[PDB]
């Protein structure tokens, strides 16, 4: 069902906190801006990244979002550490089971 994408703009995720923060425009027509840490939904499974889990970006480095042929849309690739200690490439899509109210910010 619908995502962040159309209903907010200016799609940020700084690498270090990991908090996505984009302004989207409320009922009242007015626009505000919103953070959200996905590290509460995303952990670490072994080297690789599932949703459920928690505390990834302490085993994981250049997380980065990437935009597909239409800007509508943003991806997340990570490497996070095996639990051998070896670094592994794996990829999520954000836009999914997730979306944000007109006014409000939370799973759907």
């Amino acid at each position: 069902m619908p995502n962040f994408s159309h209903t907010c703009s200016s799609i940020n995720y700084d690498p270090d906190s990991t908090i996505l923060s984009a302004e989207c425009q409320a009922r009242d027509g007015e626009w505000l801006p919103t953070e959200l840490r996905l590290s509460d939904h995303i952990g670490n499974i072994d080297g690789e990244l599932q949703f459920g889990d928690q505390n990834f970006q302490e085993t994981c480095q250049d997380c980065r979002l990437e935009f597909g042929d239409g800007e509508q849309s943003v991806w997340l690739v990570c490497t996070c550490q095996t639990m051998d200690g070896e670094w592994k490439s794996t990829q999520i899509l954000l836009d999914s089971q997730i979306d944000n109210n007109d006014s409000q910010l939370e799973i759907g």
